[PDB]
RNA sequence: UAAUGGCGAAUGAAAAAGAAAAAGACCAAGUUGAUA
RNA sequence: UGGAAGUAUAAAUCGAAAAGGUGAUAGUAUUCAUCAAAGUCUAAAUAUUACAGGAAAACUGAUAGCAAAGAAGUACUGUGAA
RNA sequence: GAAUAGCAGGAAAGCUAUAACAUGAAGAGAAAACGAAAAACUAUGAGAGUGUAGAAAUACAUUUAGCAAUAGUAUCUUUCAA
RNA sequence: GAUUCACGCAGUGUUAACGUGCAAAUUACUUGUCAUAUUUGAGUAUAGGGGCGAAAGACUCAUCGAACUAUCUAGUAGCUGGUUCCACCUGAAUAUUCCCUUAGGAAGGUCAAAGUAUUAAUAGUAUUGAUUGGUAAAGAUAAUGAUUAGGUGUCAACAUCUUGUCAAACUAUGAAUAAACAAAGAAGAAUUCUCAGUGUUAAAUACACUUCAGGAAUUUAAAUAUAAACAUACUUUGAAUCGGCCAAGUCUGGUAAGCAGGACUGGCGAUGCGGGAUGAACCGAACGUCGAGAUAAAGUGCCAAA
RNA sequence: AAUCCGACUGUUUAAUAAAAACAUAGCAUUCUGAUAAAUCUAAAAGGUUCAUUACAGAAUGUGAUUUCUGCCCAGUGCUCUGAAUGUCAAGGUAAUGAAAUUUACUUAAGCGCGGGUUAACGGCGGGAGUAACUAUGACUCUCUUAAGGUAGCCAAAUGCCUC
RNA sequence: GGGAACGGGCUUGAUUGGAACGGCGGGGAAAGAAGACCCUGUUGAGCUUGACUCUAAUUUAUCAUGUGAAAU
RNA sequence: GGCGGCACAUCUGUUACAAGAUAACGCAGGUGUCCAAAGAUGAACUCAAUGAGGACAGAAACCUCAUGUAGAAUAUAAGGGUAUAAGUUCAUUUGAUUAUUGAUUCCAGUACAAUCAAUAACUCUGAAAUGAUGGCCUAACGAUCCCUAAGAUUUUUAAUUAGAAAGAAUUUAAAACAUAUUAGAUUUAUCUGAUGUGUGAGACCGUAAGGUGAUUUCUAGUUAAUCCUUUAAUAAUAAGGCUUGGGGUGUCAGAAAAGUUACCACAGGGAUAACUGGCUUGUGGCAGCCAAGCGCUCAUAGCGACGUUGCUUUUUGAUCCUUCGAUGUCGGCUCUUCCUAUCCAUUUCAAGCAGAAUUGAAAAAAGGUAUGAUUGUUCACCAUUUAAUAGGGAACGUGAGCUGGGU
RNA sequence: AGGUAGAUUACCUGACGUUCCCAUCUGUGUGAACAUAAUGGUACUGAUCAGGCUCUAAGCAUCUUUACUUCCGUGUUCGGAUGGGAACGGGUGUAUCCUACUUGAUAUGAACCUACC
RNA sequence: GACCUUAUAGCUCAGUGGAGAGCACGGGAUUUAUAAUCCCGGUGUCAUCGGUUCGAUUCCGAUUAAGGUCACCA
RNA sequence: UUAAUA
RNA sequence: GGAGUAUGGUCACAAGGCUGAAACUUAAAGGAAUUGACGGAAGGGCACACCAGGAGUGGAGCCUGCGGCUUAAUUUGACUC
RNA sequence: AGGGAUAAAUGAUUGGAAUUAUUUGUUUUGAACGAGGAAUUCCUUGUAAUAUCGAGUCAUUAACUCGAGAUGAAUACGUCC
């Protein structure tokens, strides 16, 4: 919901409690060279139409929130998942 | 079996290794031109 | 296609060489290994339920075995394929 | 009775071939890389004797061995993890 | 592209005949129509997701909301029908989980057949002992609610004392029936001596675990009832089944139902026999082939034994 | 003697429907100047209308005559003699990198923007009050649509209530 | 009467002489046909539509090098 | 069946039967969230309400005392829990973290999810014991493949210096050409033969005990690489692996999916509707019991309210037991029979029966109960006639008996 | 006899009055510092002038309450069992289990370690 | 019956987590007088009950009225 | 610009 | 007036044209012209009529007249200039 | 301290009679009223405007009317809106 940046959480790499920078995880750009994409492009080539199912029955309205808690001094990034919230905001 | 496949249902070879039999020869291009 | 960032074929476009191809994860480089495409022929080992001639059988024995053990693809049906 | 190669007999039968391989003897890992003893321990358990007595068979006392099975221990190989 | 009759033709009516017919669409009378958008022969053209159609999905060889014929093809079917000798032994199911599941599957329960173990491996039972629960009942200025009145004190109103009647989604109290233990298995007890490794600890000789670590002696078969050696514990492989139905000193929805759905048990299904005249379930009692007797439910005027 | 439908002559479900159904003449709309329009074919100096040429060819609705065809371009179609820098492909160009790759810029139709069109598909409102007894409401009020069902006609083969 | 709740057969009664001709239309829940109505199949087919995925025809752009020039 | 609804994933109370399990399209409701504080900890305080007082101030503003078992509050539905608190206020804080195990709840003793018990780190709060791995408890959620992020540096190697300890190493037939040096040819991005050494080489010196010596080991600094793979060897890009999260399937153990057939077809079904029959009798029809009253007086000549008890299957419901390899589905026509809850004729009793006409009731079902306009009608409404023109059953009597008007 | 720490958590609570304090405990004086709040009221710290006035503790009462016994009552209900009675509804008989509410009598605490008196 | 929507001045509608518009009505002005015109004012239980509510006319259920759609195969 | 009635 | 209406006849595709009454109702309807009045008709003049301004009234309190209300009576005349 | 209504306790006048205060003094009471909306009135020089005096009515009672003087603006010399 609301969560401030600048957390102080144990960092496994340094084995110590260090300040940590909290952000939100966004899915990266889908690549055209991963194996699953190359296989899908090959299948769609040629006659036969859509060769793979297309999801069309969405029911969920929200998504689980993943924070990217990052070591300030050592760049070790953790990932903490939060429960589904309709409105999420990064506080002060 | 490796692999392929709404990686689902299914599809799917080959070198090695062991036998049968065993066999190699030509054009083109190049050279010789009192040229055939 | 088992061949997965393309194994094989074909089409449209493009198109080499003081050579080059392959080493199946795309790319560049340096080594290594192995071949030398884009013309041709070639016996033997292999297949066979056309058909012909034979020999066998833990096969059938006239509603069985070929549809057909007699003038059987005959009698008979259909415009015709059948 | 892997193909296949020989034998007598004439044989879809029979006999013989130090042999490629299949499954197994070693297991874990995606893979690289690896690859098993404290010559084991504990518990209960199969069997074998001696003595006494009832007195027909059999019923007790005591000595000994402790396999299979189950359970639990150390130890060792592999795995991020047994 | 006027009105009618005739040769012909069609098919309006009888919804006549016939309806295993003369006929796989015909006959009789009636009606209509009977030359120019007329009738008709031969030749010719148009062919299957095609043709042709003054349009009915009509016609395309008795076949048309997609012909006929052959191959794929013995197409697939969770659906329907059938599935072949005798005797003997054992003998079921409708719970639970998941499925595009609901006329069907897989895990699992019930069952059968094979194969084992001397076996810390018996119990749909009762008793004694310590418990658990919140049902039946009970209560109603005992908590939360519901509701009829009567006194006393400061019209009502508010306090306070009684009375009458109630709660599946109220409760102090709380049965009967039940549930889960114990009644002597590191292997049938106890005591004495000696006693080690860790750790707890302030330190321990306390304490905890270690085959009640271990080792040795003496004593000992005891510790509710009943039943149980063709007992007990199973292991492996697998069949069928999960449409159910009835009864009731039971319950829920419904006016009610031979209605619909549940808790516990017993049955029918899978089951014949004696009785209720007859009947899937009721009562007695379950079955190798027979003889003799005593019986059960129930009966003894005749059918009908008494 | 009347009522309904179809104007008429004609055709129709071979074998249960012969009719109000189909055709019809008449009316109306759309496209096309032939190297075209419609349209058959896998392809084709291929084929049909077409031995034709807008008084023609092709595609549709209504169905003689008389009288008349009202309002609506918002929605979906169709169209434009129309706009540019909204969105839009393969490509083309350029840059970095050793290279694949990656990134940026630029590209047509189409959609979007604007207009036209209903004899294109189609559509064409609600409440309340008030006229010297009682009704009815010529009349105002105000919510609202792209337009509010116009001329006509009616318990109609079209009206539940309804005999 | 009971039963699958409408028996020719079973139970209790009523009652019966063997073979039948012409009619007849009550019954044999008479014959004809694996219900055409309804439902269930993860069985179809015709037809419709911005149902999903495609496709012929139509359309637009690029490539496929005829010569000689000018503007951007 | 369709329309409606979700009893499809899911929580609370009750049905529900004092262990566990547990039905209905049974009842009353609930979820797809919300929270940097509403998580953690420490301290202080006590709530709702009532009484009595205080200028404006009153029923309700703010202050004070007293009583006050929670009648307040605790994010939410309901039920549980809570008073030096789990409620209010104040203060610090991020344990709402990383790694590894063992169990309990659904359970097939599978997965997901949830509920706990410990261990190893680093931390928060407190003086401390303790407490802290999200919310006081019961719901608030999700596979394979695919996409997308985080992590694998604690360690192991090679090379090179210093020191130290063991260490023969296998044994004759040879080509690639890195080249030098010559014999020819050539001008181009120049080639073609042969001679040559090394490369590339490996039989250690011992009849003297054995030393030397490649190659390997340990320790101390140095520089380099360091999760695995792309299979001839490396490199920097790329791609694939391993562990853990997110993106989702609500039909919630998870296909990618619009209608209509009256032109319809097939495999089946009484597991399942439209007709009879069967149970029921709400509804319909008929009949009773009591007696507040009406009936000028008079509860009962004739009725009979408020209540209450029955019968019938002639209406429609309710169910789905029989029939889906078929029981021909409305009405009318013709014809027979049966019931009485009797319309007429016969015999009686009663009256608010003077006569006539009537009304209530008993015996009695042997006999009669009609003709037409409209409608397919059953039904109905009209016009007559009659002594009366009553109500019903028989597969809603009766289609190899008719008709085919309706459906 | 009193104080500290408790265990059982009303026989321990609530209301009305009552008795000592000799030690102990409490109330009691004060604000300089630690510390504290709006307020030395609380909490904090320093102290000893006075008092049993309230605490606290012990006792009183036809005391509400609470805790055991009897009775209520073998009355409610219930496990088992008919070809037992009734048109139902419901309720016997048999071999058994057996509440609750009220009411009456009784009680109002017992007990553990340490110090002092 | 089943789903959906609405309910606010005397009449038609607006808008609502702390009630506008119009028409109507009343008073004053202009006019010989009415109508029109100008000026000012008074008008809403937000349909009736419960809960969330800081606080409801708004948010959540209920009871009413008012309409709209469906009520099919036999 | 608008200007109805008795 | 009814009325160029109804009906009948005829002409026209139609609208309509030609011919064309009666019942009933009613003391007036109408023509030219005169005088006045009026005109959001024209022309010529005038007025604090307006213009340029002043003071104001209308808004407050009170005095006073009128309407209304009240009362036994609130006596009455006058209602644009 | 502008404003002097409204109320109070008291002193006298005229009158036959003063309460519903005839008129008036004293002290206290201290209200609207911050230049006034739509509209509308009068005025051209000793005029408007401002404040006062006399007279009519008059036993008592002027904020009324009819007159008189005191100070002395602004604005036009126009036009038919």
């Amino acid at each position: 919901v609301v969560v401030p940046k600048t957390r102080k959480t144990y960092c496994p790499r340094c084995d110590k409690h260090t300040p940590h920078k909290v952000s939100q995880y966004k899915k990266g750009k889908d690549s055209l060279h991963v194996q699953g994409k190359r296989r899908y492009d090959r299948k769609q080539q040629g006659f036969g139409g859509q060769t793979k199912p297309v999801f069309k029955k969405k029911a969920k309205t929200t998504k689980k929130v993943v924070l990217k808690i990052e070591c300030t001094k050592c760049k070790y990034k953790l990932q903490k998942c939060l429960k589904r919230c309709k409105h999420f905001e990064l506080g002060n």
